[PDB]
């Protein structure tokens, strides 16, 4: 169709307006004293939330260019959230600060490419300094303590997370499930997780969680790409008459098969989720065989000559529960007898010692580790439905935060890690004066989030920023208690991964938008 | 879809306008001298009502932001009504007062978070003082007296309520049914009540009552989640052939099963209501088995192997009458042989003495109490059918008021409890000047409802408010008789729970709205 | 101590004043913030952060203040920044008088456009 | 009356628009290949001119704020022209460049005060560099060469200027008059020049030169400030009866006397020019006594006793010709016995002998030098009257240029002195980054005039600017011949005073606009 094209200053002004709207919408929900945003719903009861993720998801502007700016900032912020589990609001406010200052500099006649170079240099230095400033969270005590912080200062969640990581390992798989009794239950089941996600968002059983969840589903193990529904239609009918959901994993699902499966998911006659097989090639085939061994099913391979049409219910894999997210798929408690898994891991180990290349050996190490480690299941127990659901949500959030912490440690939260990093990097310089301007822009932008937090608190932003800059280490201004001190001791912690990802994604999107010259959108 | 976003002062002004419209619509219907509001209907006959609940339910504005403000106040007022059975008008007028004064202070530059702290601190102090000021309502004479007041000064209704409470207990289940003869009849039948509600509002048989009511319905008892209708086409068709209503309770009903049941209800071919099972896990299964013992049916348990496909009409439980409300579900006179009930309660009792933990013993004691107490059915009768229906409605509302009274006592009605509480709390202070201003806002807000009542009476509001403030205890102003006195003796009562819930919900919504900075809604 | 620091010092030492009515207390707070204002305006003209400089001058004592020309603190008397006490007193008193007259103003009468 | 007030960015934008209009109007007439601008006249015949002075004098915009910007740039450019005799266009284009870049930087958020400081620092360093790069114009050969260059490469004018300067001295007074014969005549007459000028432009006899010229006028000498017309009314009547012009010099002329004299000049009945007395205090009285000795008149001193009523035509001083300009007043060939002049100069020499302080000695030395030096009169002759007038104008222009040259030497003209100086100063730095930005702004603005000249020539500005920057000394680009070389050798000479004054005045006005924040103008 006919397109509308904006060039140079006008395009950047429109992006600035859109980003300003989105960032003003999401920034008020930042900090312990964060305000709340009223979101309309078609049902009639407005939703009052302090969560910046929902506010960002709701935002969409009428103007097409402003919509572009808001949508791209939203996309990078959501990428930050997916990578880290938090920091969407921080990423968005950082992006707004960088974009505002960089576009002001560009309108001043600076060179946009040199500004982007300076921004990237400052952000790389900031990431290195944050890695320096992070304190490790490897011990069980620190794991439990950060878990307690993440779950709104609840020690039970922290001790559960610490026990789970002690049982399975900090690299192990931990999943939260509903617990029948009042007491919490932790156990190790046979399962595995891989990085493949659902093929279509319409498979999502729980939109609030944003992930596909199935109870006692059937596993389909195919070595060929699925394109025609007729190939597996008898298997689909057998699953439907069985009454249990079906999970299909293969090389790929495309075309009319995917379309009809998605249509069935809207219809609800048969609940089937489509996930690609992990990896590619011989490694993909090997991992499919491992999944078949785990679930007790059999893989459908073309080279064997056996086909999908003759496949029946008994040939399918079965598991107690599976969780599929857009970034990963988790298989929990597949029905596979222990001796089969023991023989599988034993032959994997013998393949390990007979192998020579380091890359293959490492890949087979991680394969056997994810096969034999299993999945630790945390059964959240409570007395009431609402309190049980709230506790489960808190446990999930704390699990994400603690995973980030054990990955990369924890820095001083509350937006003071960035202010400390900017204070220590204030001496950085670039090749060109424009690069120096970009570096200064990045430093001021990293200043911004703490200023926003203390503005939400109602206190003076500049005074608090100066006071925190004067200090050193983890010294900072606790927003909740309105008093300065050591952030680590006061319990205001942010995982290093969260802050690092927020800063990096905000910098990337801000550089992309600063170096933007033209737009192409549909006409109004 | 494109969204319209307001920030700061504009958003709060729009919310203030919407709340002002809703509160002006519902406030004139407050007090004995309350005016009436004409609500249009599509049929052609306008409805003249003095009930604030209907006026609130009918209010919906064209401006999206004003609509969201009005809808938030409506939702919290409805929550107050559900919790207490009255006070929707009081909750709405209190919310309007707090919101107006708090937004004026915010526009003055006051800190919104500190204002909210002052508001909810003053409200907590007010709740404590109200608990101090309440008089007990445990004795049968006081129960009858408050019931008489509730039913427009009718001693027969109070006598019936007092007799029912004596027969079953203040914690027992009491239900009102139409009486065949003129004389009112009370009897105790085997039944039990749980807090689960209907899954969809489309199940409501009587919209005026707002609850699902069935006559001699069939009870379905499943330990599995209900998603597929194909599991229970046979029993549904058998019930349809029998022609009796069907009530289904299981872990959950959703998806195509829920859709087709709602379709059947809207078509009217089969009357089926869907209600979840109480509790979760082992206690949920035990309560489902208790309901099976009560109704004489059998629980479709997956671990047993029994399936809904092979379920027969004799397997379904049967009850004389069931009432389903969004807050709770009541089973009345379930047809099941008594010796099963005594055996089940003896089994629960022996479980009690073999039980050890306090939590399990308390849960088992509650279960056995609700199983053995039964349901006391009040068969209200009259000479004429129309006056019999009117008397049934009066008995229902008096029963709700008396349940609230026996829950938390009663205070002086007519809006003088709040003015007395404000008079005694006038010396409260907060940490900051902003908290003090919030406390003053809350106190003036608690003053407001009596002013509105005496304004509807046409008398001067300030003079009456000052005169009531000068007094003490339950001394107040009677709106009907236009002369002061002891409101407890003069028959102007309000249950303590009603006033407490109204104040708390108004405070919560006003705090949410005062600290609101951003509003997101669809474009016009 | 000229340069607008006499008023901020006076406000710092008067921060504990109280009145009979709460509105009187609010009016006193208004007067104190207004007394803070001129130094903030000067340091805004200088391009420096107003709140930080105002806080730093408040934390000091005596004639210690901030010099606009040299952009650094110190004793304002010895740094050559002098304002006669009559000038500051008259400015404050006349500003207070006009602000009181306008705050308590309810009606204005003017010719038509 | 009512005023329109603009604050901050919009006011500066209005300045930028007005300055852009004026600078684009005058900047096309820059360089040998300069275009011409058509100026409307009420008479009907438009004026086509390549002179930036007239174009600037004609510019006046309709928007009041843009009018302010244009008018103040015009005023500073006129001051530069008055001080140096040339450089209005260069000053205006430099001011436009500085203002544009400075306003862009201010919009970038740089501190305007720091930008002004950096601009002033760069301009001071540039004045030092210009002094370093200037070559002296002391020798008579260089004086003749500069005079020849100024008068469109005419050897005769340069020779006349050089020989007149050798005859009377570089500090001496040289005046150009119409020549009776074909040959050019130079003679030295007794006269002096002081820096006082006419009170109001309404005294201007010839608007083309902007100066008052009188043929054989009468001189009035009063030691009192003239305020009442009736005091000198008999003198005015006697002058009008005589029919010759009158020149009045006293402490000041104000009030009704000034009004009547202006009215008489406008009507033309009496042609009298009013000039203030030179100096102040006893110095003023001594200078009036010197004037009386020179012109043979008598000083009307109140303390001595004579009154302006008693003054007669014989007491009035008489001169052959006088020229009055707003910068200075010249008395040429005042009639008076040489014996009186010799006695007066001997008196001044004996005050030299008796004087002690260096200041008084220097002042008396200046007085005796300017009294005994006389006035050199250049009588320009030609074949016809019109070319005689053209030659007289060229001679006057060359005289001004040569006076500037002997004052401060000459530099490489054609706008390459500024680019050379900027190349030298490219390593300058300031205390703050904003000062560095101001310095860079000044340097690029210094580049600007050469770019404008070579753009008028049709060549690429950037390539020529880079080529000139690559060279050194007086190496540059000749605009007329479109080929590089040495400005001094090719005769493209600009007096150092002209470039210095243009640069300084442009810097001053640009700083004034950069530090401008508010405006007050009458409403449209």
């Amino acid at each position: 169709a006919a397109k509308d094209v904006k060039f140079g200053n006008d395009a950047r002004v429109k992006m600035l307006r859109g980003v300003n709207v989105l960032a003003d919408a999401v920034k008020v929900t930042l900090g312990p004293k964060g305000r709340n945003v009223v979101l309309d719903k078609s049902f009639g009861a407005p939703t009052i939330t302090k969560d910046g993720v929902s506010v960002a998801r709701e935002i969409e502007l009428e103007d097409k260019f402003e919509n572009m700016g808001a949508q791209m900032v939203k996309e990078v912020a959501s990428k930050a959230n997916d990578a880290a589990g938090d920091g969407t609001t921080t990423a968005t406010v950082l992006a707004q600060a960088i974009i505002t200052e960089g576009l002001k500099a560009v309108a001043a006649g600076m060179n946009p490419m040199d500004l982007k170079r300076g921004i990237d240099k400052a952000v790389t230095a900031a990431v290195e300094e944050l890695k320096a400033l992070s304190v490790p969270c490897s011990d069980s005590k620190a794991i439990a303590q950060v878990g307690t912080i993440s779950a709104n200062s609840d020690e039970t969640v922290g001790k559960l997370i610490a026990e789970a990581m002690d049982k399975v390992g900090k690299e192990g798989v931990i999943t939260v499930e509903d617990g029948t009794g009042l007491q919490d239950e932790l156990d190790v089941v046979e399962g595995m997780q891989f990085d493949r996600g659902y093929l279509s968002p319409y498979f999502i059983n729980k939109p609030e969680t944003g992930a596909v969840e199935l109870e006692s589903p059937f596993i389909l193990l195919a070595d060929k790409k699925i394109s025609n529904i007729r190939e597996m239609l008898p298997v689909l009918e057998a699953v439907a008459k069985a009454g249990k959901p079906l999970l299909i994993i293969a090389e790929d699902v495309e075309g009319e098969a995917l379309a009809t499966l998605v249509v069935n998911t809207m219809r609800g006659i048969v609940k089937v989720a489509a996930v690609k097989a992990p990896g590619f090639g011989d490694r993909r085939k090997a991992m499919l065989q491992d999944i078949a061994t785990l679930t007790g099913g059999t893989v459908i391979s073309e080279e064997i000559g056996m086909e999908l049409e003759k496949a029946t219910l008994e040939d399918l894999g079965q598991a107690k529960r599976v969780v599929i997210n857009k970034d990963t798929t988790t298989i929990i408690d597949g029905v596979g007898e222990e001796a089969a898994i023991q023989g599988r891991v034993a032959q994997i180990r013998q393949q390990i010692e007979e192998a020579t290349s380091d890359y293959d050996r490492e890949k087979l190490q991680e394969r056997v580790a994810k096969l034999a480690g299993g999945v630790a299941v945390i059964k959240v127990g409570a007395a009431t439905e609402v309190e049980m659901k709230e506790k489960k949500a808190r446990v999930e959030d704390a699990l994400h935060a603690t995973r980030a912490a054990v990955e990369e440690g924890v820095v001083a939260g509350g937006g003071v890690a960035l202010i400390r990093v900017a204070s220590k990097l204030a001496d950085l310089r670039g090749q060109n004066e424009d690069q120096n301007v970009g570096i200064k822009v990045a430093l001021r932008a990293m200043e911004a989030p703490l200023r926003q937090i203390v503005l939400n608190c109602g206190e003076e932003p500049s005074v608090v920023a100066n006071t925190v800059k004067g200090g050193d280490g983890n010294y900072g201004y606790n927003a909740a208690t309105e008093e300065y001190g050591n952030m680590i001791d006061m319990g205001i912690l942010d995982p290093t991964k969260v802050t690092r990802s927020a800063l990096q994604y905000a910098a990337s999107v801000a550089g992309l938008m600063i170096t933007t010259e033209c737009m192409v959108t549909d006409l109004p």
